[PDB]
């Protein structure tokens, strides 16, 4: 129907029918009489797999020809999402793939949605590596993702009586049909055991083996053919393992346990021995088969055809462990072996909170990984050797800087290994990039000033434009052509259509249709009535008490205050839409959204309010789901601390996707008001620098509740029991955080925060002129491609060249 | 090559090649550079599966359309073994395969033994599953068999230093290409919780779900164009399982443990909870599946519409649960239920051996079932009361005949629950029946003599003669055609043969192929030289006392003692090969296997002995282990006690494969000896009347040590320790039981069983005589197909008329 989609060819279309009768009758073994919709969507799956194949097989051939530098990406999350659409995006077949169900007489919507979500990712740093491995593909580099096939990933969250219930993420229970086992490449993984010093050097014995089986995922890049793959390790007990008998057998459960589960914490370190075991068996894995590749081209060459990548701390491991195969097993001298990893090796940091800050305890990995241990102190006495070279007399920075830190018990701080290991150290965006430099790895930055770069991060425009809002990307591909979708600078082009009437009609229609079919979509499966007219007013992301969806509430219930109070006075309709999950273990976090659902209850049910005002908490938010509300959104509610949100990427989705951002200077808003303009940016509140004012006095909070009587009023209705008629001290946690604990100081943004949400309904009272900042937003919003950021880290990290050229079919 | 696999057309070949390529390709995703033999087997798997598909829907489709009554074959056992080269027999492509994939420039035998044993079963027991399955869908009966997908099947059993080690059969590592999962049948099971009597009947509450997933696997017929169905559960957790948060994920393996591994015992009963729980998994789950197929043709007609088979008690649980489903959820009257219940319902007894007896601790069931236990003991009191009503005042039959059974901790007699909630039960060979009559059931005989039944066991001809034995298969098709495999009587036009100079020839050289070929298969996998030229003697089955195995270990060292008094004088050589898995807590069992070991390797290192006498313990017997050395053996050892072995069908196997068998009355050896002349078979030993006899003055083992010296000599090696120079008193165990407490009485048959292997070597010494004795016996076993069992069930037991007729391809 829209050109974006591809071509509808009579022989592709025919083709397409062919392969699925075919599929639903030989791999599905059912007639049209007893398929199910699941079935269906089975028999498509499989049919648009089968156009993958050639090309995986091609691709893989191609760079064993070539034999290019390999970028290996090693994280412990990949939020993936759903595979279908975007398969059929990257192929040109989902016109095709439409028209040939169409005929067959089948919804491909409504097959879409039968797909389970690869959730195997927390949040940003999750979904960070699934657009990079999008854009690596899309980019042609010879790019490997390598991670954890987790057998559950981020628990489903079901809403009961206003609380977050966890449920298993049984994702894999139908089967997945975009993983292929390979059972043939199946490596050993050590534990535990002790270390053996002989003539020939250190050995590792008497260890526990696991088994690491790889499946093997697809990534087709956009339309050039290049198919890459993403490589997940499952853990699988050996055949001698405890071997009354039945009891034996029965604790192979022990050891497969490691790949079992995705442990569900945003932006904060849970120090379990489980963890650390599913950190080693993905680093363990995945160098022994890096090595194995190379080795199949002394290692004096190694980095010129090895990058890695480390997603955080998470694989901090794949230092100490590349060390040990270098030296214990290849004997390679340890200076040697040493500039071989740094050369290897680089690390990405995701945020600078100290809670999310990984310190093994020494004890721990003493009994896991006792060769680690040592090699870890090995690198730790020669690094300090530097400091104390380049420093003389600075004890106090060798105390700062050391690897081991000491204290009640001994840790390691993995982000000191991190720098003192890589080549190269990245934030996530400029202002963090700068606040690494200045405050966290201020001493490290003093010592190796080479090593510190910023790779601001980005979203692939496949997933986050042309698939989850076709609309917007057709009548943006009708002026500026197609171009634009593998080289999204050429959004530009959009500025001289911000006086186009037609244009202005268009994108606002686009924003129009996506609402209709969102307020549609909440009806269908969650029986909720909101007025389409309304400003959606969103805020989706982890409930984190730094994202201060607490601060949202406050202006919600401010709007409450203020209708009551002048009941027949006209503000603009909003729906405020708040989405995410806690982690299972956090509290607060738990409790905010106990007060998000609790401040529906009694908004949402008012007479006096009518559908000028709607709080919404959006149940299980995940990839799919801001899929469908992002294109649908009108206000991006961004709005962390100064300092708190290290990049952030749900704000650029919303800048693709026609939205206008509220919040503050934090993260990569920073770039995106640059980048688009101050005065097309709902910009509020403190400054780092203001932050840190505050912080060196001291945040008093009592200070704001005496001085502004709106503030007063709201904590007085959450500490009585307005929102919680039935247990008034409900809340008496979240007054008492935000009167004396509240690090991330929410009332001293308050003021600001309201203010500039009464400017957002100005604007919105105005639609032309909502519509052409809208217009300056998208149009400025080339910069956030994850194109741009892949293409940085391969120019400046790893040292190879992206190619927009095409694979042969 | 040979005419009997079928024809291999220049389409077939063609067609069957290019499908090859493409699953290699589209299923394997691989191309000929990197592909292994296993993805050839895999490719060549899913290229004969696809032959399936279309005949496994027409056959479902058809039971829709006629609504036959249904056969529901209930087993915790079925013994498949390998699937790949049945399916090409049943189906006719042996020799087209073998030829597409000969210009595809691979080996089909190679490939063939990469796949792994579906090895679902202990023994006898769990292979009359698997054949009876064929045999059912040979004869074109609505039949399904109902199992669990255990994830570990029977322990791969690895000798080492003459010891029996066990290892976990991980038999779905790579796959299993010929199941289809059907997780749109799941349904749940109920364990634990309380019973609450209300108004309205007894109600199950506060239960533990389990869920149970159907794996399906086609059975299908001999070129019938028949395939029905084999459905698996498996365990899995509900989502809402223990639903801090990591750990609750993990422990929903608690919950899968039902359907993890086989219980590893025969003829053996351990009264674990994990077992019960398997046997109610099964028979909950398959019941609900009935109800459900009949419900889509009140219960009146159930009977008509169902039969269930319990093969064993092991499946008992389903009288109980029918019970409950037609009582407590369809709202039955009890009488009406009953009535239904025995009229669906037919119990196979496999063993009068007292240890093999499930008899169930009450607390487990209170436990575990309560409501079951309630059914149990209303079942109990009205049968009972039936007892006293035919036999007025035998309080003593009151005792003998209840399902309860009173003592230190009480137990449920599940055979008792059998026997009474059955229309039918039945032994595996008539001796059996008869002792079923005469001993252990004499009361219940006497209740309802019209219940009890014989149905001899079988074997399917063909997995047991074309599949392992193509070239005897052959030979016999080029006198009396191919209708044999399918009508197994008309072996018996080959008694016009037995004076044929050229079949004479040709029985003989098919025999001497297949020894060649086996003498070939253990030097290339386990390297020991064995005389082809010799006889193999060779007893293949579970290690059991019963079984006697030690009775063959006595002649094979009297063998060895009578060389080493007379080293200058003639013996025919023989190989003698003993193979066996035990019981891993079987001690006695474990004993033996180490004894027979312990003579390989005196007896096999001694120069004097030179090829004379070879003792081989065959290590992993399994099915496909059976399809090698049975068609290569010479004589077959059936040498249990007298009233021990029910029936066998090992027997049966080498019978159909041309060896001869030294064997006692017992089992289905007496029907063997029937049906081809005492005369053509090497019966020895004690009847049954003659243990009787021997057991009522009493077993003196000591009478036979002191009157035959050279048995003497052999006790006195074991215990002097001959066979165990570094410890002496390794055998202290076996001669003690052999001395005190042996319940087989081994001595009794030692002189008989020697002087009667005396004959076998005599008639050996004449090949002529020994061949044409051998073609009395293929030509007689036409009675021991599964074909003539199968249609005895269905006419005397199940109520339907097997069918020869063939479904549209
Ligand atoms: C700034 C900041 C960041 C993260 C957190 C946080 C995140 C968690 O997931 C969490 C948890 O699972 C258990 C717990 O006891 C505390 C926790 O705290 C708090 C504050
Ligand atoms: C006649 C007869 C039959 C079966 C057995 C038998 C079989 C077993 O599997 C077994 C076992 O696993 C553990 C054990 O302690 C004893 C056992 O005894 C013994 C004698």
């Amino acid at each position: 129907q829209i050109s974006v989609r591809g071509l509808a060819g009579v022989e592709n279309v025919t083709e397409l029918k062919k392969n699925f009768n075919r599929h639903l009758h030989f791999t599905l073994v059912k007639d049209r009489n007893v398929a199910t919709p699941r079935d269906y969507y089975f028999a498509l799956a499989h049919t648009v797999r089968d156009h993958l194949v050639g090309r995986w097989i091609r691709t893989q051939q191609h760079y064993y020809e070539k034999d290019p530098k390999r970028i290996y990406y090693l994280s412990l999350e990949f939020y993936m999402g759903r595979t279908l659409q975007n398969t059929m995006v990257n192929l040109a077949l989902e016109n095709a793939c439409d028209e040939a169900t169409y005929q067959l007489g089948l919804d491909m919507e409504e097959l879409e949605e039968i797909e389970e979500d690869a959730g195997l990712g927390n949040g940003g740093l999750g979904r960070l590596a699934a657009c990079f491995l999008d854009s690596m593909a899309t980019l042609g580099l010879a790019a490997y993702g390598y991670g954890i096939r987790y057998e559950f990933g981020i628990f489903n969250q079901k809403i009961c009586g206003g609380w977050q219930m966890e449920e298993a993420d049984d994702w894999l229970r139908y089967g997945n049909p975009w993983e292929k086992a390979r059972p043939e490449f199946t490596l050993p993984v050590h534990f535990y055991g002790r270390v053996e010093h002989t003539s020939q050097g250190a050995k590792w014995v008497d260890t526990q083996v696991v088994l690491a089986m790889p499946y093997d995922t697809p990534v087709p890049g956009y339309r050039n053919n290049v198919v890459n793959t993403m490589r997940l390790w499952s853990a699988k007990a050996p055949n001698d393992f405890n071997l009354g008998y039945i009891q034996a057998v029965l604790d192979r459960n022990l050891a497969e346990n490691i790949s079992r589960v995705l442990y569900p914490n945003d932006n904060f370190f849970e120090g379990k021995e489980l963890r650390l075991k599913q950190e080693y068996f993905v680093v363990a894995a995945t160098l022994q088969d890096i090595i194995r590749r190379f080795k199949s081209s002394n290692f004096d060459a190694f980095p010129d055809k090895v990058a890695i990548q480390l997603n955080d701390t998470h694989p901090s491991l794949a230092i100490p462990e590349l060390m040990r195969v270098l030296v214990d097993l290849e004997r390679l001298d340890w200076d040697k072996a040493w500039e071989v990893t740094v050369k290897t090796c680089a690390y990405t940091n995701h945020t600078v909170l100290p809670e999310a800050l990984e310190r093994w305890p020494v004890h721990l990995l003493e009994t896991l990984l006792p060769r680690h241990l040592q090699i870890i102190y090995e690198i730790n006495q020669r690094f300090l050797n530097r400091v104390a070279a380049a420093f003389p007399g600075d004890v106090d920075r060798l105390r700062r800087m050391s690897l081991v830190e000491e204290g009640a018990v001994k840790r390691i701080n993995m982000a000191h290994l991190c720098i003192a290991g890589s080549h190269a150290v990245n934030g996530v965006a400029r202002i963090h990039s700068e606040i690494l430099k200045k405050t966290i790895f201020k001493d490290f930055y003093e010592l190796e000033p080479h090593k510190f770069q910023n790779k601001t991060n980005g979203i692939t425009p496949r997933r986050w434009l042309v698939l989850c809002n076709p609309g917007l990307a057709e009548i943006i591909a009708e002026r500026i052509g197609e171009e634009y979708i593998s080289d999204l600078d050429q959004l530009r082009k959009l500025l001289s259509y911000v006086d186009d009437e037609a244009f202005i009609r268009d994108v606002a229609k686009v924003k129009q249709e996506n609402k209709l079919k969102f307020a549609a979509y909440l009806e269908r499966e969650y029986k909720v009535h909101i007025n389409p007219n309304s400003l959606f007013d969103v805020q989706v992301k982890r409930i984190h008490e730094y994202k201060r969806q607490l601060l949202n509430c406050l202006h919600v219930i401010t709007l409450y205050n203020r209708i009551k109070k002048e009941p027949n006075k006209f503000v603009v309709p909003r729906t405020v839409m708040i989405g995410g999950k806690a982690a299972p273990g956090y509290h607060m976090a738990k409790m905010i959204i106990k007060l998000i659902t609790a401040i529906g209850d009694v908004v949402n049910h008012d007479p006096v309010v009518g559908d000028r005002l709607r709080v919404i908490f959006l149940e299980n938010y995940r990839v799919s789901l801001a899929e469908k509300v992002i294109p649908a959104a009108d206000l991006s509610e961004q709005i962390s601390t100064a300092g708190t949100e290290a990049s952030g990427t749900g704000n650029m989705k919303f800048m693709l996707n026609g939205a206008l951002t509220i919040g503050t200077m934090d993260g990569a808003n920073v770039e995106m008001a640059e980048e688009a303009g101050e005065e097309n940016f709902f910009i509020f509140g403190m400054r780092v620098e203001d932050v840190d004012r505050l912080d060196q006095r001291g945040y008093n909070a009592q200070e704001y509740y005496d001085r502004i009587p709106e503030l007063r009023q709201i904590i007085e209705q959450l500490s009585s029991g307005f929102f919680s008629p039935k247990q008034p001290d409900l809340f008496k946690d979240i007054v008492n955080m935000l009167m004396h604990h509240d690090r991330f100081k929410v009332f001293a943004d308050y003021e600001e925060y309201v203010k500039c949400q009464e400017r957002v309904s100005a604007l919105y009272k105005n639609p032309r002129e909502w519509t052409r900042m809208v217009i300056r937003n998208i149009a400025t919003s080339g910069k956030f491609s994850s194109d741009r950021t892949i293409a940085q880290y391969a120019r400046e990290i790893w040292g190879v060249e992206p190619s927009r050229q095409r694979l042969p079919a």
